[PDB]
């Protein structure tokens, strides 16, 4: 199923991702180096953080407490459609979810 990751300078770049699989985890195994996913994807460090394209910020599942904790933190800036993408679990109708990645995650 199609991921798009827009990295801060614009540069699009569309993955296809397996059922299941974290858009952390499709990111940090296929060069996505924007996307740290430090913690391991446990939502234990925010540095996954991506901002949800608002055509599917509600066709993802809800952040839970333990995401909203971390999101605090994040250190680019927050914004209504943050999301730790570690927190976002791929799925044929995510199919085309664009997720524009911020400048740091450190
Ligand atoms: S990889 Fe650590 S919060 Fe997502």
């Amino acid at each position: 199923s199609k991921v798009v990751y827009v990295s801060h300078d614009g540069t699009r770049r569309e993955l296809d991702v397996a059922d299941g699989v974290s858009l952390m985890q499709a990111a940090v195994s296929n060069g996505i180096y924007d996307i740290v996913g430090d913690c391991g994807g446990s939502a234990s460090c925010a540095t996954c953080h991506v901002y949800v394209n608002e055509a599917f910020t509600d066709k993802v599942p809800a952040a839970n407490e333990r995401e909203i904790g971390m999101l605090e933190g994040v250190t680019a800036e927050l914004k209504p459609n943050s999301r730790l993408c570690c927190q976002i679990i791929m799925t044929p109708e995510l199919d085309g979810i664009v997720v524009d990645v911020p400048d740091r995650q450190w």
